[PDB]
Order: structure tokens, then C-alpha cells, then sequence
């Protein structure tokens, strides 16, 4: 139908007709007669997976071959998503498996929706890790993602009552055909035991081992034939394991338990022993691995050229243990001495950093790591003496400086600052947009940036176009195509050709062409799957990410309160229709995030059932997001709402992709938001509110709730009907948590940016009664998005931190 | 090679080599640099597996079309072994993939040697099961097998220092390619709760859910283009189940422990709770899914016919709660009248029982039942009210009569004894030998029979000669098949022609032939695998099969012993020489049975290597006994030892496999022995000791086993070199146990029976000195060990209690 999903040749159709129907006869051993949906979904699956396999093991025999410098992106989270689709994208065999399809009588859009996400993450750290996949592979590089195979990711939330309910995310119940189980490379991993010293060093005795097996992954470039791998790990027990009888083998399940269930945690650090074994389960099983293929190269024992050979980058602070197990590895078994040990290790691993949230840091209890990991603990105490040493010699009598720098943190309990560790241990430490990484140097690690300057990076995020553009708004990508060309998909920074289109009446009525169909696709889905009805003529005004307080889901609902109040004061007065829309997820455990999912649907509650209002307001809470929906949701807004604190959210990445999909953007100057709105121009953003210079200003006065609710009549009502019981009139005390933090301990200070949202929403509701303004603005927005590609991230990652050059070039098919 | 392996046509040859290549480079995803021998092992599976679903759905086809009546085999055991040579045999592949995998530069003998076998049984009962699979598919029976896929079958039994260590099978580890997974069958079902009374009856209310997916395996027919389906169940918790929030993901292990290991009890009743959730779980969804299957037919609601078109095999008591589940379901949830339901489950229910060993028997505590299964209870209250009344009307005023034939078991604890609730619930009940059968009228089951003689049957148990012949022995196989043909296979009462060649001396000696080679074959196995060195021209003496007092290994061990003694005595006489091989798993918790192996070890490590005895005598301990070990050293074996105490073995099964192999059998008149002797003739076994009459005359006299020592010196010898530690000269006294026991507390009557079978192996050591007149003995065995085929035995059981006509005609191909 559309160019850029490739050609429908009458031979590869005829091909893939006949491949899916050996598949569903000798692979699901079923016919057309007892076939279910789910029956057709695998043999598509099965016959797409097909044409992967070539292409994946004559990359991994090139890799051999040439012996390239490896990357080893290590992550406790990889949010992929579902993968049919992006398969198809990226080997140009949409239109015709479309064909295929609809030769066989079927409707691949329908089979599409019976895979399960792969929901191996939280939100945004996670999602990151698989762009970055995506643009790797893109870029040639000869990259590895090592995480681990949750047999349940993230939970799946039902709302009941206006409540977040958890049920399992069982997404392997049906199988999993992209993965392959590789049990012979299976590998022990040890946990607790004593150290013991001999003549020949150090000994880690008395240990419990949990084998550590393989499930690998492809991860396809974009039309280059390159196929990366993505290599998860499952936790088994060893056969010998406990071995009355019956209960010994029932045990088992305490050793497996390591690899069962992600922790449902989006920053904010939650010290359980559990955690702390996956993250030196995925570390040790994955060094090995690496070890394993550094000494089985074509290359030729000699440890010197091991950073040569070897780049591993730490997602976060979460696979810290791999500095200590590198170097545990190398002076315990290998034998090095430690200096050339640390040599080695400093300029192999690379950290990002995700968050300045004092919640999110991880802290571990000296307690839990003696226990668990005796020696890695030994490790980091000498680690650490050594390191102060340094600091001592450049920053004489300084000793507070020698107490703040510290890898191990003094108190009621001992703690060790895993952030520390990674700076120490790192050669490159990067944050994830210009502001946070500035913020990185002048605040929380500005002691370290005194001592190393030239460690200290920035690495903006980025988004893959594959994903966010042409699987998920194929209508957009099409008429962009028409203009451009297809080469953008690969080279974003293209989109600025579009820059000379802004006056251009035909693309001007085709972009909003394309926004109204996507608006009518995503009203007709929530008819069918939710039965929530909603006017497609309205502004789709949607924040989907988790939910947080210094995400401020909170002021959106003021605003909310705010439209509803002005409505029912001068009713026969016209206003903007809006539609507004909130989605995520809150921790289980986050009392004050369920709070807030309350509040959501309560205002629903009240605002879409009032006869006044009309379909002039409707507020409706999305129900389990995740990549699935966003990449349905996305396409279809108008208005995304980038609304935190400034200083707190350390870049984003879902602002990049509405900025992609054609929505404007209302927000704070936080995070990657400056550079977007750099990028487009001011006038071409919504932005508002207090910026990090005035938030400080706040702080040194002392931030008073109080004085806004005095001074503002229209905020003094809302909180008023909050805690009168307006919007629950049977428990008129429900809210009263969270009228309490708002007017006595707001750590992100939403009453203090009420005021002039406000007033930007009053600014987008004019520009949205000019649709052919609204439009050329929003080209504006699409032709200058360039820059938030993953591709030119990892280029970046590529060449400043680990010292490889991406390629474009084709491998042969 | 050989005509009985079939055609190695170029055309199928050409196909197989292509389909293995195309699997292992789409499927394993390997290429021939890379791959490994367990990698071609699964090309060649995966290869052979596509050749059987074309039949598998055109035989489910057939089925639904011609509505025959269903036969459902209820077992809590299938003890399959491997299946990829039985797959290849009755397909009539085996020389083609042999040839195929020649060309590819292949051994295919070394590929089936990888696979793991399906150990999901103990022993005759759960091997019974997979030979009656075999035969009903052979025989074109609609008959599917129902149980439980357990994570992990029998434990593999590793020696050391002469004890048995218990290992984790952990079969499924690197996958079964044989097994089709079939979540969309999926069924609930049900445990705990509480009975609830309406004005419709009793509802089953409050209830823990646990999911039954099932897993189906082929079962191919020989020859014959029919492929029946054995469907094993697997636990699940259900996505709500728990649903703080991490503890209550992990605690999903506890419902999915109900399938998690086989209990590896043979012919023992352990009353764990664990153990009756596995028998109700296979059971309830077992049930519905017969009931879904009968309601979905081209018949046509009216449970009358239930009957006509559905008969279920409980194999021993284990699935016993199927009466009653059967009843629950009629009465409370399809609200038929208790009289009709009763009706309809003893016309569908039959009941083989496999032993009369008292400590076998199920007798479950009534607590466990009233807290577990409440309505099931309640349902065997009325049961045996009901049934009880019907013994009061036939036998009035015999009061003991009514105690004696309660389901409810009067004591300290009440128990319900499942056995009489199979013989109350079912229209057929049989033992599995002539004596075995007439014991249980005449003894356990005397009051039922009774009350309902026609209800009583025999059906001599069978093995595949598949399996037992053609598989394991081809060199036999295939020079009867020179002399008769090949219908003897699917005809084993055919092999009675080889009478008129008991004086050829050409057959004689290739006879002779297959076991010399047989034997060199086992002889290089033990060195290769074990490292055991034995003298391959030495009579090949073995007795396999579970340890048990019962099975008398212990009365091996004395005569071993003799032998020993006397050549110390008599070092420069000649004897013949015997390799004694001893081999079986005991349960973990059977103390004595562990002493037993430690025995059998210690005689080994003194007399293996006592320079006197030279290569005279060796006794070797068979580690880790299943089912691919028995395909080995069956035909291997010259004298099979079949000597339990008379009236213990119901009919044995491992003394039918050694007959049709060309062993000659020493024996008690036990089980089948009893109707071996008469098809072979008398003169042709070995027959020795005590029969059933004579046992109860030594127990009506009382059983003094200090008699024996008394008037027995080289008896007495034996026991004095047990007690002061001539077999264990560190541990003096380790044997003590094993000493009481035979002195004092021996319900098997050892002593009893040492002289006569002392005796009668000195007349097989006889026979042996003359190879001519031992192989026509051999070949008068072979001749008349047609009745033995489970060919025969289904055939049996269709007839006479399934009502149904076996059928050899072939599928359409
Ligand atoms: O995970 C890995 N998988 C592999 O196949 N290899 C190597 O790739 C080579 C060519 O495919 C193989 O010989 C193997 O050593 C490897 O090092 N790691
Ligand atoms: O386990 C079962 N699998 C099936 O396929 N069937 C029925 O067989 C028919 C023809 O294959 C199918 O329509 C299904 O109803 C069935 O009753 N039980």
C-alpha cells in the first residue's frame, strides 16, 4: 500500500505464503479448520524469524572474522516491547507479508496485537537500553545487550474502583519464538562463602552456585543485514542442588527465584537482598562470557590489550559490581597485579548516570554485601583507600572533602555509594542531557569533577525513528517520504529539508490530514477495547510516563479542576474542547503515586458525567501503559505534557517522540526539554514555570504553600473541594494525604508553577483555534527533531567514549 | 543394513539429509562449524518429528469424524525412555536416517545417545503404561494416555563409596522436541473451600485455583499411519493468584509444585498431601477434559451413552478420585439424580490393580480429604452408605462382613481405603496375572467378589516387542525374520514356527551368534561408560528391577557368596564362570534397600579382586537402572533372575523382556513366571523353591529362620562373615541391620529358600558347559513368549472390559 514499507514481489509473496503454511502445519501442528488467531500470529512469527537466522549467523562469523572491538551494554532492564512488527521494518517485509497475509485471508494488524510486550523494564532507563539496541545494529557496531530473562517483567495494571490493581505479566505463558536457548554456555555463578588467604592470594571458598543460562536474541539493524545479539540470562539450579528427598527438589525454586520477577521499581532505590543478587548474577555470568570470547579471538593471555578489545557501559548505577568482579577476576584467577588490574578495568567500563533523585541512589548496607559477596567487599575497601589516597595527595587537609568523596559511607549503618564506585572505576561518566549533565558537575558529583574533569561527559538520549516514526505512524513517515525521500530514516537530521514545506498549502493539509486519522484510529480503539467514548474533534492532551510526584501528574489535575470550575461559572461561554488524557504506572509499594491514580479517575468521575460540560471536557485515565500503547497513543496527540519540576527529570525520551509524531509541547525548561526547544525555536514551544536558577532561589527563602493559596482564589477552590469531598462524596477524607503534602511538604513545588501554566494553556487553547498556525508550528517541531535520533547518540557514545566507528555500510545478503 | 530396519530409498534419503540441514541451520540456528553432537541430535529429532504430525492430525481427524468410543488410560506414571528410535521403527525410517546421517558423515547410534529419557515412572507399573500406549495405537484403538508431565522424573542414581546418591533428573533442560504445548486447553481446577447447600443442591464454594495446561506427545502405531496422543498435565498459578508484591509473584512456585516431581516410591504408600493434589489435579482435568470432547461430538447433553462412548483405565488406585470426581460433576454441576450418575460411572470405570503387598495400599486419612477435597468426602460418605446397604441385603446379620468392606477404615485415624472404592465404582476390576487374580478372589478382595463375581478378571500383563525386540535386539530380529518374515512383529504368537528349528544347526548357531555379540556390545559399554572390566565368554547372570525385600535381591547375594566360599574352599576345581550383575534404584526413604546396594558393592570390592578367584567370578553393580540401560543389558543377559517369594510379584514384566531376548529365566512360581513355565514347558525353566501353598503353611507354623542357620553350615558361614565384618573390615558391624533382619523379622523367607536355589544354580551352571543343548533350551523360550506381547493384553482389555474391536488395518498415508 504505502512506500516505505518495501515491495510486494510476486515471488517473495509466494514464498512466504508457503513457508507460513509449513510452519502452521509442522510447527503449530494445526490446519486451517482448528487455527486460532493466536495459531496464525506463531506462524507469522515463525516464517518472519526465518529470514533473521541467515543474516544472524553470517554477522556473528564476520564478527569472528574481523575481530572488532565489542561493546557490552550491561542493563538490569531492556524495555523491547513486541517485536513482529519491527522485524518486518527493519528487513523491508511489510507490504509483503501484508500481501501474504491477505492472500491467505488474513488481517496482519489483527495478528499484531496477539504478541505480548517483552516488558523487561520499568520506563525510561529501560526503553533507552533498547533504542540504543536498535541503533547499534544500525550503526554496524559490533554491540551486545547482557541482561536478565524475567519470567515476569513489569505487572500489568487493571484499574478497579478508581484503584491500581498488579496482576503477573506471565508473557511467556505462550512461548516466545524470537529467543534461542543456548544451555551449553551455561555458567556457575557464586554467592555467599569466606574468603581465605594463602601464598598464591586471595580464595573465595565455601561458595553456593546458581547456573546462569543463556536465552540470545536478535536485534536487527535497519536494512543493512546486520543482526546484533541481546543475550538474557535465566537462573538455574545446579542438579546436585540440596542433594528430604522431595523438598531438596521443591528447593530448587530458591536458587531459580534469582532471574523471576522484575523489580517494579521506576527511581527509587529499594535495598532487598533479592535485588542484590540480580545484579551480581547478571554481572558475573556476563564478565565470564566476555573473558570467554576475549581469550577465543582470532586476535591473541595479554590482558594489556583487553581495553582495546572490550567496551562495557553500565546502564545506571544497578551493574556497578562488574568494576570489583573485573578486578577480582583479574588479580584472583588471572593473577595480575592490582595496579595493572585497575589499568585495565578503569579504561574498559564507562557509567551513565540516570537520575539526581537522592531516593533513586543506590546504597548498599556493608552488612548485605558481606554476607553475600565477601570478597567484592575487600575489593571496594581497597578500591576506596587507594582512590582517598589520590584525593589526599591533590587536595591536601581537606578532609571533608576525603568524607563526601568516600566510596563507603559512614552512619547508623554503613553504606556503600554505588555511584562512587562507578565514577572511581570509569573512564567516561556521562549524564543524559546538557542541563543534568552540567548538573552533575556543579552539585552532587562536583567533588569528583574538581579531582577528574576529563571524565565527565554529556550523552543527550535519543529515540529510534524506526520505532517512533515508521512502525508506529506509518501515515507520517509516508508523506514526509513523498518529499525527502526515505534516507532520513537513518540519517534524522534530514527532517530540516522539510524546514522549505512550512508554506507548502498541500503539507500543510496532509500533516493534519494524518493527525486526524490517527486521532480517529486511537477513538475507535478505545471504544472497542475499553468502551470509553471521547470526541475526536477535541484536543488530545496527554502526559503518559510513571507515576511521580516530581512528574507532576499533580498540576495537570489542577488544570483539569481549573477547565471544569471556569466551565461551570460561565457555561454558555465557548471554550476549547479538550481531551484529556494520563497513563502509567505507579510502584506497588508508592502510596502517594496510588493516591494520584485515585485522584485521576475521581475527577473523571465527576467531569465526564456532568450534563454541562458537554463533550467539551473529558479527562480519562489509560490503562496500562506501556510500549504497546504509546506506540498507538503517540501518534494520535496534540498537546504532550512535559511537566516536571526543573532539575528533576534528568533528560526524558517520551518528549521526543511526541515531538516526532506531530504534538506540541507544553513544558517546564527541564532535561532534554531545553534542547528541543533550542532546537525548534522558543516561539515554537510552550514553555513555563520556574527554571533550576529560580527553583534554588526557592529553596534558600523557604518554599511556603501557603502564601499561593492565599493569593490565588481559583487554587484556594480546588483545595477546598478536595478536602470538602467534592470528587468523593462518600469518603469525604479520602484526599486528605494528598492536600497535605501539597500545602505542607511538596518537595517539587507545584502550587509555585500553577499560575503560569495555567497561562500557557490559556496560549495553546488560542493557537489550536487556528488549526493551518497549529500545523505549521507543528512542522516546525517534526523538521527540527533531528537531533533526539538514538543514531546520533550512539555515534556519539561510539566515538568519545567508546573509540569505534559506526558504518552505514551494507553486510551482504 | 538389515531388512527389518526397512527401505533406504534414494528419493526418502535424499529429503532427510535436506529437512536435517534445513532444521539445523532455521531451528537450532548452528551451522556444521559450530554444531555439536547434542545439536545434531535435535536436526535429526526435530527431522523425524515432521514426518509424524502429517498422521498425528489426519488421526485426530479421523476420530472426530468417525466418533468412536474413547479409550482414556488414567496413570500418575508413563515410563517412556527414549523415543527417537521407537519413532523411527514404526514409521519405518530407521535404515533411511541411518543412510542419510552416513552421508552427512554421521554415526546416528552416537546421536541417540544424547536424548534423555522420559523417566516419568519407578518401574513395571509406569512401564506397563508406555507398552500398552504402544499397542493401543498399534491395534488402532482411540486411546489417549492422561497424566502428569512432572519437571523432574526418577532420580538418577549416582554410587559412592558404594552408596546410592539420589540426583535431579532434569530431562527437560535443554528441551523435548517431541511434546506440543496446548495452552488454549487449559482448565481450572479445584482445591480446599467449603460445601455449600442451596435449594439446587451442594456447591463447592471458596475454592484455590490452580491451572492444568496440557502437553501432548505423539504415540505412533507400528506401521499402520495411526498416531493416538498422550496429553500430560502441567501446574499453573493463575495471573490473580496472591494478587507484598514481589513475595506474592515468587509464591506462584507453590501452586505450580503440584507437577513438579515424580515420588519415587515403588509399590509403597506414602500419605504426603503433595502426593494427593497430584492425583486429584491429573483426575479433575483429566475429567473435563473427557466431558468436553463427549459434548463436542458428531453423536449428540444425554449422558446415557457417556458410557457407549467413553471408558477410563485407572492403572492401580492412584487416579482412584475419578469415581468420585465423575459423580461431582454428573450430580452437582449437570444435575443428574444420584441413581443415574452411579449408573453411568461404574459402566465407564475400570480398575487394574497392580499388587497385594499391604504397605502399597492407599488408605488416605480422612482429615486430608475433609480439609483438601470437602465434596469428594461427602460423595464417599454416600458411596459407601449406599454400598453398604447392598452388602446388608445380601449378607444379613454378618455384621463383620459390613466393618471388613467399608470404604471408611475404623482406628486411631480413619482412613478411606481407595482400593474398595475402585472395586464399589467399577463394572471390571483385574489383576495382571492367573495367580495374581485368583489371590485377590481368593484373599484381599474374597467379600467383594462375593457380593460381585462378574466384576472380577484377569489380564496377564505384555510388553511391545517394538520396544523389547526390534528396537533394543536387531541382530535377533532379524535372523527370525530371515526364517519367518517380519509379521511376527504386530503378530508375536508367529514366533511358535521357530519350533521346527530347534534342530537346525544353522539357526542354532546364529543364536548362539547374536548373544556372543550382544554380550562383547555390553562388555564394551561397561569399560567406556564405567570403566568396569569383564570377561565377555562368562555366564551373564543379571537380575534388574527396583530394590525391594520383596524381590529377594538379598537371596543373589548369598548365592554369590556360596560361590565365592567354595572356590576359596576348592580354589583348582573348575567352575563356570559368571559375571553377577545387580541393578535398580531404592526409594530415598527405604533404609534397607540402601543397605542392599551397599551389599551388593562390598561383596564386589572383595571379591573382584581376590587373586584366587581370577576371572572366575565378578559381581558388578548396574548404576543408574531405567529404561534405555534395560534396552542394553537385556540382550545381553544369558540367565535372568525372577525370584521374589511366591505370592509377592503380581506378574513382573522385566522376566517377559529377558525371555524374548534369549535368556533363560531361574524362578519362583510367582506372577507370570508361573504362566511362562507353562508356555514354555517346565523342563525349560528353572524353577525353584516354595509355592504360594507352601508359604502359608510355613507362616500357619510360624517362619523361624534360625532353623535354617541351625541345620545349614555354609548358610551359617555366610551370616558369621557378614556379622564380623569380613565385608567390611573398617565398619565391623555395618551390616548388623541386614543380620536381624534375615535372623529375626524377615516377612520374605530367604533362608527358606536358599538350598533349593543354590541347588538349581548348580543345574544352570550345568546346562551352560554344553552351548548347544543351553541354545536350543534358549530357542524353545524365544518360541513361546508370543503370549507376552501387550498386543495381546490390549486386545484383552478391548474385548473383554473396553468393548471395542482392535483393528491392524492402515490409515491412508
Ligand atoms: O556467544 C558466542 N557465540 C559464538 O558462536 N562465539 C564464537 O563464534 C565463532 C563463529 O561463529 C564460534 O567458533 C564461537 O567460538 C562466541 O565467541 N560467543
Ligand atoms: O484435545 C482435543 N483436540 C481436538 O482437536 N479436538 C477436536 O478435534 C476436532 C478435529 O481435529 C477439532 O474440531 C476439535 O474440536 C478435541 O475434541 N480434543
Amino acid at each position: 500500500q504505502i512506500s516505505v514499507r518495501g515491495l510486494a514481489g510476486v515471488e517473495n509473496v509466494t514464498e512466504l505464503k508457503k513457508n507460513f503454511n509449513r510452519h502452521l502445519h509442522f510447527t503449530l501442528v494445526k490446519d486451517r479448520n482448528v487455527a486460532t488467531p493466536r495459531d496464525y500470529y506463531f506462524a507469522l512469527a515463525h516464517t518472519v524469524r526465518d529470514h533473521l537466522v541467515g543474516r544472524w549467523i553470517r554477522t556473528q562469523q564476520h564478527y569472528y572474522e574481523k575481530d572488532p572491538k565489542r561493546i557490552y551494554y550491561l542493563s538490569l532492564e531492556f524495555y523491547m516491547g513486541r517485536t513482529l512488527q519491527n522485524t518486518m521494518v527493519n528487513l523491508a517485509l511489510e507490504n509483503a507479508c501484508d500481501e501474504a497475509t491477505y492472500q491467505l485471508g488474513l488481517d496482519m494488524e489483527e495478528l499484531e496485537e496477539i504478541e505480548e510486550d517483552a516488558g523487561l523494564g520499568n520506563g525510561g532507563l529501560g526503553r533507552l537500553a533498547a533504542c540504543f539496541l536498535d541503533s547499534m545494529a544500525t550503526l554496524g557496531l559490533a554491540a551486545y545487550g547482557y541482561g536478565i530473562r524475567y519470567e515476569f517483567g513489569i505487572f500489568n495494571q487493571k484499574i478497579c474502583g478508581g484503584w491500581q490493581m498488579e496482576e503477573a505479566d506471565d508473557w511467556l505463558r505462550y512461548g516466545n519464538p524470537w529467543e534461542k536457548a543456548r544451555p551449553e554456555f551455561t555458567l556457575p555463578v557464586h554467592f555467599y562463602g569466606r574468603v581465605e588467604h594463602t601464598s598464591q592470594g586471595a580464595k573465595w571458598v565455601d561458595t553456593q552456585v546458581v547456573l546462569a543460562m543463556p536465552y540470545d536474541t536478535p536485534v536487527p539493524g535497519y536494512r543493512n543485514n546486520v543482526v546484533n545479539t541481546m543475550r538474557l540470562w535465566s537462573a538455574k539450579a545446579p542438579n546436585d542442588f540440596n542433594l528430604g528427598y522431595i523438598q531438596a527438589v521443591l528447593d530448587r525454586n530458591l536458587a531459580e527465584n534469582i532471574s523471576r520477577v522484575l523489580y517494579p521499581n521506576d527511581n527509587f532505590f529499594e535495598g532487598k537482598e533479592l535485588r542484590l543478587k540480580q545484579e551480581y548474577f547478571v554481572v558475573a555470568a556476563t564478565l565470564q562470557d566476555i573473558i570467554r570470547r576475549f581469550k577465543s579471538s582470532k586476535f591473541g593471555t595479554n590482558f594489556d590489550a583487553f581495553p582495546d578489545k572490550v567496551a562495557i557501559q553500565l546502564n545506571d548505577t544497578h551493574p556497578s559490581l562488574a568494576i570489583p568482579e573485573l578486578m577480582r577476576v583479574l588479580v584472583d584467577l588471572e593473577r595480575l597485579d592490582w595496579d595493572k588490574a585497575w589499568e585495565v578495568t578503569v579504561k574498559t567500563c564507562a557509567y551513565t548516570n540516570h537520575t539526581v533523585l537522592p531516593e533513586a541512589l543506590e546504597r548498599w548496607p556493608v552488612h548485605l554485601l558481606e554476607t553475600l559477596l565477601p570478597r567484592h567487599l575487600q575489593i571496594i575497601y581497597e578500591i576506596n583507600q587507594r582512590f582517598l589516597n589520590r584525593v589526599a595527595a591533590a587536595f591536601p587537609g581537606d578532609v571533608d572533602r576525603l568524607r563526601r568523596m568516600s566510596l563507603v559511607e559512614e552512619g547508623a549503618v554503613k553504606r556503600i555509594n554505588m555511584a562512587h564506585l562507578c565514577i572511581a572505576g570509569s573512564h567516561a561518566v556521562n549524564g543524559v542531557a546538557r542541563i543534568h549533565s552540567e548538573i552533575l558537575k556543579k552539585t552532587i558529583f562536583k567533588d569528583f569533577y574538581e579531582l577528574e574533569p576529563h571524565k565527565f561527559q554529556n550523552k543527550t538520549n535519543g529515540i529510534t525513528p524506526r520505532r517512533w516514526l515508521v512502525l508506529c505512524n506509518p501515515g507520517l513517515a509516508e508523506i514526509i517520504a513523498e518529499r525527502i525521500g526515505e534516507e532520513y530514516i537513518s540519517d534524522l537530521d534530514q527532517l530540516r529539508k522539510l524546514l522549505s514545506y512550512v508554506d507548502d498549502e498541500a503539507f500543510i493539509r496532509d500533516v493534519a490530514k494524518v493527525k486526524q486519522e490517527n486521532k480517529l484510529k486511537f477513538a475507535a480503539y478505545l471504544e472497542r477495547e475499553y468502551k470509553v467514548h471521547i470526541n475526536p474533534n477535541s484536543l488530545f492532551d496527554v502526559q503518559v510516563k510513571r507515576i511521580h510526584e516530581y512528574k507532576r501528574q499533580l498540576l495537570n489535575c489542577l488544570h483539569v479542576i481549573t477547565l471544569y470550575n471556569r466551565i461551570k461559572k460561565e457555561p454558555n461561554k465557548f471554550v476549547v474542547p479538550r481531551t484529556v488524557m494520563i497513563g502509567g504506572k505507579a510502584a506497588p509499594g508508592y502510596h502517594m503515586a496510588k493516591m494520584i491514580i485515585k485522584l485521576i479517575t475521581a475527577i473523571g468521575d465527576v467531569v465526564n458525567h456532568d450534563p454541562v460540560v458537554g463533550d467539551r471536557l473529558r479527562v480519562i485515565f489509560l490503562e496500562n501503559y506501556r510500549v504497546s500503547l504509546a506506540e498507538k497513543v503517540i501518534p494520535a496527540a496534540d498537546l504532550s505534557e512535559q511537566i516536571s519540576t526543573a532539575g528533576t527529570e534528568a533528560s526524558g525520551t517520551g518528549n521526543m517522540k511526541f515531538m516526532l509524531n506531530g504534538a506540541l509541547t507544553i513544558g517546564t525548561m527541564d532535561g532534554a526539554n531545553v534542547e528541543m526547544a533550542e532546537e525548534a525555536g522558543e516561539e515554537n514551544f510552550f514553555i513555563f514555570g520556574m527554571r533550576v536558577e529560580d527553583v534554588d532561589r526557592l529553596d534558600q527563602r523557604g518554599y511556603n504553600a501557603q502564601e499561593y493559596y492565599d493569593r490565588i482564589p481559583e487554587l484556594r477552590q480546588i483545595i477546598e473541594q478536595l478536602s470538602s469531598g467534592f470528587f468523593s462524596p462518600k469518603q469525604p477524607d479520602l484526599f486528605k494525604d494528598i492536600v497535605n503534602m501539597l500545602m505542607h511538604h511538596d518537595r517539587f513545588k507545584v502550587f509555585a508553577d500553577y499560575e503560569e501554566y495555567v497561562k500557557c494553556q490559556e496560549r495553546v487553547s488560542a493557537l489550536y483555534k487556528n488549526p493551518r498556525e497549529w500545523t505549521r508550528m507543528v512542522i516546525r517541531n517534526i523538521a527540527t527533531s533531528g537531533k533526539f535520533s538514538s543514531d546520533r547518540t550512539i555515534a556519539q557514545y561510539a566515538r568519545e567514549i567508546w573509540g569505534v566507528e559506526p558504518s552505514r555500510q551494507r553486510l551482504p545478503a
